[PDB]
C-alpha cells in the first residue's frame, strides 16, 4: 500500500449526480438510531464511509432531550460505511465534539477533540492509536473542519481555529505524519476569520472553502503549500455568495479580498471548488435559514470579482425542506479525482419544537461528466410521527 | 482477480431445489426491518447477496403507511448477504427507485435510479464509486431491470427503458465498461414493449426475458450481441405463457414474434430460460392476481410456437399465498452455469388492507441436476399479528 | 488451503472445561432473538459457529406461538461465529428443518431438508452454492443429523434416514465432494434405527453414537470406511446407557449388538466416543426426561458389554433445570484431535406452559487434559420474566 | 506474523489525552445493550478491542435485576472492537466470572474462570480452541486479574489468586505458550495480598500494579522474569496511594515493602507505571468510595518511600461522578511503547438504588507526548431517564 498523491487533474463534470442517502430519522422512529450532528464523509482508496458526531445516546431515548447543544463530554465520532445509518453497532472511533478525518493511502488519520471550552484537548489517532494531542491555544473553543483532513505524500494538514466566534481569532495549520504533528503554521493572507473549512487535494498543494463567522457572508479562501508550509488566504470571487446569512443575489457582493461586511455574522459549513476562471458551489436555498440546498456553476466564479452569471443549477433540497451543514470531499478515479459533496439534513430543535431533540440525515452527490435530470431529496420524516 | 466470461457450458436441470428464505415479515413483527420491493439476488465469484428497493423505512414505523407507492426519494438500494434479513445494520448501496446490480469478476456495478418522474438521473457506480450518470430520455419514467445485470469480459450490459407503460416506449441496451457507459443501443426486433428484463449470460451474448405491458400476455425476448452491440427481439414461443394478467391456458397464445394481445395491458416482473429446444420458466400460479407461483418445463417452448405440453412442475408457492415479482441469477460452477430465481412474495396491500403498508419477503430456488421433492414456502406471516 | 484429512491421534483427555455459552433466552427477554431449536457446532480450521434451525421469528413476536412443532417452511439454518447469539443479523444459510454442516478444510458444506413430510428435498450446498439434491426416498419424513458432518481428504460424510420413527426405516450414508453426490452406502450391521447421529472423525474413517428411536435405549453405533465406502453398524456396550427415556442405572442393559428393548421408544440426540476400551459419553441426568445433563468416562465402555464402572463424572446442567439435544464436534489441535460437546437448553413448551412457544439457549465444553472443577451451567432464564 | 517483544523503550509521557468512550448505559436506556461490570482493553498489532463480563442480560430486561452479585454461570466474556457498546451483536468469547486476554503477535489467549465457589475452572482458550484448563488450588474463589495479560516472545503470563479475600491467600503466576501452560511459580517477595493485576510490558520483563485486599490501601507490585520464571513483589513507593479505601494524603503512607495498614481491607482495581524514579498513577478521587478519577505523576514516586510531590494532575472523571475500576494496557508504537489506562463508570446499585441493576460504560485515555487541556468525562446517564 502507498501513499495518496491526489497527482491527477479534476475530473471534468457537468454537475453531480445521486450518491447516497441514509434516512437517519425515518428510521429513527421505528428502530434504535444514533442522535447525531455535523456528519461528514471521507472515503479510502477502495471505499467510502460516513461519519458524524454522536450525542452520547438513540433517539428514541429521553437522553435524546435537549441535545440542540454543541458540547458534551458525551459526543464521539461515529464511522460506518456509507450508506449504513448509525444503528447500535456502529464504532465510536474518539471522543469529540469537533473533528476531522482522512485517509493517507495506507492508514486512517483521526482528529478528535474534546473537553472544557476554555481548555480542550486534540488527539491526533492514527492507524488505530493514539500518536499525539495538542492543547487550546487561546483558550476558548479549540475547533475544526467538520470534514475530511487531506493528505499527500504522507503528510496530511488540516485546519483548526481557537478564539472569538465573533471577532478576529487564532487560526493554524496543521501538518501531521502518521499522527505526528511534525509543523504548525500560522494563518496568513487576507481572510479575517475562518472556520470549519471544506479542504481539498489541488496536488501539489491542499485548497480550502470555508466559513468567516463574523464580518463575511462571502467564504474564506485557505491555500495550502504541503512543500513549504506557507498559507495564503483569500475570499471567492463570486458575487453569488456561499454563507448563509447573506444578501439576496441582486446585492450580494465579493472583491476576493475582504469580508463583505453583508449579513457578515454567524454562518454555515459549506464549500466550493474551483475550475479554472470558474467555481462549482453549493448554498442552502434561504438566504437566511438553513433551508433548500442548490449547486451551481459560477461563471468566472473563481477569477472575477463580484461574478454573477450562473448555469448548470441543480435542487438537491427543495426550499420546503431543512438543510444544514455542507461539505466537499474528493476521490479518485481511474485517470482524475473527482469532487463530491454531502449536505446535513438537520431535524428537531431549534426549527421543530413538537420534539426536544436535535439530529440529522444525510444525502450525498457526487461530480459526473455524464448528465442528469432533477429532483430533491430531503431528510423525509414526518415531524409528527417521530417520538418526541 | 480476472474478468467474469461465463463460457461454460448451461447446467443441465431436473428441476429447482430450495436455496435461501428471509421471512422478512414474519420478522417485522419482532424486530427493526426494513420496508422493501422489488428484491433481486446477484453473486459475486465467491457468494451470494439479496437486494432490495427500501422505503426509506421499517416496517413497525409509522412512516410505513402509504408505502405502495413506488417512486419516492427515500427509496435506496438494499444489500446484504443472500439470508441476512435487511436489519438496521444493513448498507444502503444508493438512492433508488429502480435498480440493477452486477457483478464483472472484478468489482460491483450499481445502476441506481431516482429523481422526478419526467427527469429522471441514472446514477453507475462501480467499485465504490460514482463513474457515470445518464438523464432521461423520454421523460416519462426512466427505468430498468430489477434484478441482475450481466458482464462478459469486463463489459456489462443492462436494459432500459423511457416512456409510456402503456404503449410504444423508448427502450435501450448500455454497454458498461468499469461504470463508464461506453456505448448505446436502441431496441430492434419484433418485441414491442420491454420492461424489467431477467437477463442471463449466454456465452457468448447475453439473453433476456422480460415484461410487456402493453399489449402482451406473452413475454418478450431480448438478445444482445456483446462483440457487435447488436440488438435482436421477439417473443417466447411458448404457448403456455408467463405474464400476470394473461388468458388461461386452454386460450393462450404465442407465435415466438408478437404480442398475443390477450390481457396484454399491465403486467408482473418474471423470467424464463431455453435449454435447446425446451423452455424453463416460473409464473405466478393465479392467471389475474399475484398469488402463488409454480415452475415448470415446456416441451419445444423455445422453438416451436404456441407450445403447451409441460412437466417437471414444482410449486414453490401455493395459489392461497401471496407472490409478486421474480427473476433470474446466473452462478458459476465447476463445470457450469447454473440458473437460480427468487420470487418475491408481497405482503400488505392493495391486497391486504388491515395494514397500511406494503412490504416483501424473499423465497430462492437454484437449478438442480439431482432429484426432489414438493412443498410450498409462502411469506408465512399472520397478517393479523402484524403491526398496522 | 489443503482438505482436512484429520490424521491426528485423539487427544487424552481427564474430562471437559467449559468452552462457550450463548444465554439466548435471558436475551430474548430484552431483545430481538430467533426462536431456535436443535442447535450444534461446528469449526472451520480457524474458528468455531454456532448453528441451529430458525423457527422463522424471534421470540417477543406473536408468531413465536405454537412454535413446539418441528417443521414449517420458514425454519431455516442459522449460523453465526459460536458466542454470538442469534440476533437479527444473523445470516440463514439455507432452508432447513433438519440440516447438518461441515467444513473440508477448503469450504463449508450444508445438507439442508425441507418441504412434505411425505416428499421432502435435501439440497447440498457447498461454498456457498448449491451442487446437488436429493429426494425422499421412503416417503416418511426425510431426516439427518442435527450436528456437524465429517469430511476426509474431500469426501464428507452424512447419515440420513428416511420411514417410520417407531419401526424399521430406510437409513443411508452420502458420500459427498465439493456438493455433489458421489456414492450412497445403504447402512448395515446391526443397529436396527438410526436418527440424529453425531459423528466424528476417527481416522482413517468416521465413527456416529446415534439416536435408535424405536426398541433400544442403549445407543447404536454406525461406522462408515471412507475408503470403500462400506458400513458397520452396532450398540455402545456400555450397561450405562445414553437415551432418554432408558431404565434407571440398576437396571439398564446393553450387549454391544441389539437393541435393549428396555423404554426404548421415543429418544433424545446424544453422543459418546471411544478411547480404547473405554467410552466418554453425556447424556441427561433424568432418566425418564431432557432434564439435567451430566457427562462421565465409563471403563471398558467402548469394549465390555454392560459395563457400568464410571469415573470422571460432571454435570454439566443439573437436574433442577431444561436440557435437550447433544451432539459431539471435533476441533483439531497441534498434535491431536479434541473432542467437544453442546447441549441444547430448551424452554417453553411443553415443559413450561406459561408460555406458548419454545426456543433453546446453548452451553459448549471442550476436552481437556488439564484439571477443572465443578458447577452448573443452565439457561438462566426466568420463565416469569419472559414474554408469553 | 511474529511474536510480540514489546522491546522497544517507553514512551516518554507528559500526561494522557482522550482516546475512546463507549456511553453503554445513556444508550441501555434507548436500546438493547449488555450489562456489565470488570471491563478492559486489550489490542492486537493492528487494533484495539474493549472487553467485559456480561451478567448474560441486557439492561432494559427483567434479568437484569439484581445483577450486583459477582458470579453467576451466565456470565460470559464480551469482546468488541474498541467503541463498539456491546450489542446484541457482541460476540461471547467465553464463560467466564472472571477474566484475562491478551494477543501474542499470532493469537488471542484468553484466560477464564467459571463455577462453583469452592471449585471453579479456569478455560486457556488460544486461537479459537480450547488448549487447557486448570482447577481451583486453595477451594476459594479461584480468580485473576480483569485486563490484559502480556505476552513476550510467545510467552504468555497472568497472575492468578485463589483463597481467602482478607488475609493470606495463594498467588500463582502462570506461563503460557500458545495456549498450553507451560510453568507456574508461586509468588515470591513481600507483597502480601494480590488481586487484579494491572500488568504491563517491560523489556525483557513484566510488569504488574495489584491490589491489595487484605492489610494495604498503598498497591502491591509484581515482577515476573520471563527467562527463568522467578518472580518478585513489594509495593508502590509513593506516599500518594493508589487503593480505595485509604486514608487522605496528609496521613498516608509507603514504605515500599509492606502493606500499610491504613484502612487496608477491601479496595479496588488500579494501575500505575515506573518512568525511572518517578510513577504514574491513577486512582479514584474520593479516598473511601469508587468516586471521580484522577491521574497524576508523583516525582520519585517509584524509588523513593513515601514520596508526596505530584505534578502533571488531571482530572479523568470529576468526584460528582461515578468511577469503578482501572486497568492499563500497552499499545506499540513506531519507536515506543505507550501506556494506555481505562475507568469503569459503574452505575446503578449498590450507590444508586432507583433501579435494580449494575452495569457500567467506559471511558480511556493514552499516554502522549504532546500538550492538552481540561474536561471530565464521567459515565453521562441520567439515572432518572433510565428503566429500572
Ligand atoms: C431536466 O433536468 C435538466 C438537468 O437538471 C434540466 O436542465 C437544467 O436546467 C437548469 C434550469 O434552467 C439550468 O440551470 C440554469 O442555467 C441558466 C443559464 O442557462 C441560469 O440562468 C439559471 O440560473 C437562473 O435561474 C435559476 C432558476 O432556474 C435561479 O435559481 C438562478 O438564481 C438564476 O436566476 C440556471 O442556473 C441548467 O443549466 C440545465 N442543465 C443542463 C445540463 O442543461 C432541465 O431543465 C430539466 N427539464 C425539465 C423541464 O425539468
Ligand atoms: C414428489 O415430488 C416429485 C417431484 O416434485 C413429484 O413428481 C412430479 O410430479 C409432477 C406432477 O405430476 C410432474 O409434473 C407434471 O408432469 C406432467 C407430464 O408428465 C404434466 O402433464 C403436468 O402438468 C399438468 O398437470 C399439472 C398439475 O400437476 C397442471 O398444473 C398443468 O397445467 C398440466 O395440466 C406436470 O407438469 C413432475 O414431472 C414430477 N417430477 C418428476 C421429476 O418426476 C411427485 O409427484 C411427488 N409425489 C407426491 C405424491 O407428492
Ligand atoms: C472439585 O471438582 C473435581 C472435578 O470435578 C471433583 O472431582 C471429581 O469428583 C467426582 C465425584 O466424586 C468423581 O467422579 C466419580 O468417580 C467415582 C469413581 O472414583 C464414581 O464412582 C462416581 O460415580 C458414582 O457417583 C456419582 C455421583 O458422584 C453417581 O452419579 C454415579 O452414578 C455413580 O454412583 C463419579 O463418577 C471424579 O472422578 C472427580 N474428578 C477428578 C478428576 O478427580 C471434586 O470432587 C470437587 N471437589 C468438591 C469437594 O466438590
Ligand atoms: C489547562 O490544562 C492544563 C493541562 O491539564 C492545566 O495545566 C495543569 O494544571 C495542573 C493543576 O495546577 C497541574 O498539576 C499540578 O501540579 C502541581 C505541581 O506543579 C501540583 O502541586 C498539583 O497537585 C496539587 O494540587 C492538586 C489540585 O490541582 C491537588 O489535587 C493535589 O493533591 C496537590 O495538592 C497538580 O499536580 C499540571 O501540572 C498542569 N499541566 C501542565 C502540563 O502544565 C491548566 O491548569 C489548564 N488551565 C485551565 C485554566 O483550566
Ligand atoms: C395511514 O395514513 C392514513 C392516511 O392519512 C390514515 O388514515 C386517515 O386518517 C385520517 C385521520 O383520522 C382520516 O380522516 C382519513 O379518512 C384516513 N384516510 C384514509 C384514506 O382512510 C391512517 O390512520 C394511517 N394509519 C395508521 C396506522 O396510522
Ligand atoms: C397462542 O395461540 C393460541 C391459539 O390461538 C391462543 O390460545 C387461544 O386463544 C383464543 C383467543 O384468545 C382462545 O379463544 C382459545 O381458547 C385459545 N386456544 C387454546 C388452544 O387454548 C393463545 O392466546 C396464543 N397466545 C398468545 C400469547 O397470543
Ligand atoms: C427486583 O427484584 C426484587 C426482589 O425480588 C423485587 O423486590 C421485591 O419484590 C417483592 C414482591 O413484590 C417484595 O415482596 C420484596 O420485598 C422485594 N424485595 C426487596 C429486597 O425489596 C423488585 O420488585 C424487582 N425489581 C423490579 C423493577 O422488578
Ligand atoms: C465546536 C463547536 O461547538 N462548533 C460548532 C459551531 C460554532 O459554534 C461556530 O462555528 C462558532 O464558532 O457552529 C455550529 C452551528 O451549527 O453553527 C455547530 C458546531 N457544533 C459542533 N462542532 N459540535
Ligand atoms: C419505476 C417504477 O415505478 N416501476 C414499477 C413498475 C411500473 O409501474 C410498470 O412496470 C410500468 O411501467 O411496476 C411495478 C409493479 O409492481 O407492477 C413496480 C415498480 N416499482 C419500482 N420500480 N419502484
Ligand atoms: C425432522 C424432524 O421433525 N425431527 C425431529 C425429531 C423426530 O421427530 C424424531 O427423531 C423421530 O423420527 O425429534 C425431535 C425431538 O425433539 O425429539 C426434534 C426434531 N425436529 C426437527 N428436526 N426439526
Ligand atoms: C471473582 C470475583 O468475584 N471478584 C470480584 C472481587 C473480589 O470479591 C475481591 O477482589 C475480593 O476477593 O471484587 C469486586 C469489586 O467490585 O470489588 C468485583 C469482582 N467481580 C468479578 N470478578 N466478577
Ligand atoms: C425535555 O426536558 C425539558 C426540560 O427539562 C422538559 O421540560 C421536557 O418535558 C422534556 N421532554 C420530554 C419529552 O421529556
Ligand atoms: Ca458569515
Ligand atoms: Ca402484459
Ligand atoms: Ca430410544
Ligand atoms: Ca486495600
Amino acid at each position: 500500500v502507498e501513499y495518496r498523491n491526489w497527482s491527477k487533474p479534476q475530473c471534468q463534470i457537468t454537475g453531480f449526480a445521486p450518491f447516497s442517502k441514509d434516512n437517519s430519522i425515518r428510521l429513527s422512529a421505528g428502530g434504535d438510531i444514533w442522535v447525531t450532528r455535523e456528519p461528514y464523509v471521507s472515503c479510502d482508496p477502495g471505499k467510502c464511509y460516513q461519519f458524524a458526531l454522536g450525542q452520547g445516546t438513540t433517539l428514541d431515548n429521553k437522553h435524546s432531550n435537549d441535545t440542540v447543544h454543541d458540547r458534551i463530554p458525551h459526543r464521539t465520532l461515529l464511522m460506518n460505511e456509507l450508506g449504513v445509518p448509525f444503528h447500535l453497532g456502529t464504532r465510536q472511533v474518539c471522543i469529540a465534539w469537533s473533528s476531522s478525518s482522512c485517509h493517507d493511502g495506507k492508514a486512517w488519520l483521526h482528529v478528535c477533540i474534546t473537553g472544557d471550552d476554555k481548555n480542550a484537548t486534540a488527539s491526533f489517532i492514527y492507524d488505530g492509536r493514539l500518536v499525539d494531542s495538542i492543547g487550546s491555544w487561546s483558550q476558548n473553543i479549540l475547533r475544526t473542519q467538520e470534514s475530511e483532513c487531506v493528505c499527500i505524500n504522507g503528510t496530511c494538514t488540516v485546519v483548526m481555529t481557537d478564539g472569538s466566534a465573533s471577532g478576529r481569532a487564532d487560526t493554524r495549520i496543521l501538518f501531521i505524519e502518521e499522527g505526528k504533528i511534525v509543523h504548525i503554521s500560522p494563518l496568513s493572507g487576507s481572510a479575517q476569520h475562518i472556520e470549519e473549512c471544506s479542504c481539498y487535494p489541488r496536488y501539489p498543494g491542499v485548497r480550502c472553502i470555508c466559513r468567516d463567522n463574523w464580518k463575511g457572508s462571502n467564504r474564506p479562501v485557505v491555500d495550502i503549500n504541503m512543500e513549504d508550509y506557507s498559507i495564503d488566504s483569500s475570499y471567492v470571487c463570486s458575487g453569488l455568495v456561499g454563507d448563509t446569512p447573506r444578501n439576496d443575489d441582486s446585492s450580494s457582493n465579493s472583491n476576493c479580498r475582504n469580508p463583505n461586511n453583508e449579513r457578515g455574522t454567524q454562518g454555515v459549513k459549506g464549500w466550493a471548488f474551483d475550475n479554472g476562471n470558474d467555481l462549482w458551489m453549493g448554498r442552502t436555498i434561504s438566504k437566511e435559514s438553513r433551508s433548500g440546498y442548490e449547486t451551481f456553476k459560477v461563471i468566472g466564479g473563481w477569477s472575477t470579482p463580484n461574478s454573477k452569471s450562473q448555469v448548470n443549477r441543480q435542487v438537491i433540497v427543495d426550499n420546503n425542506n431543512w438543510s444544514g451543514y455542507s461539505g466537499i470531499f474528493s476521490v479518485e478515479g481511474k485517470s482524475c479525482i473527482n469532487r463530491c459533496f454531502y449536505v446535513e439534513l438537520i431535524r428537531g430543535r431549534p426549527q421543530e419544537t413538537r420534539v426536544w431533540w436535535t439530529s440529522n440525515s444525510i444525502v450525498v452527490f457526487c461530480g459526473t461528466s455524464g448528465t442528469y435530470g432533477t429532483g430533491s431529496w430531503p431528510d423525509g420524516a414526518n415531524i409528527n410521527f417521530m417520538p418526541i
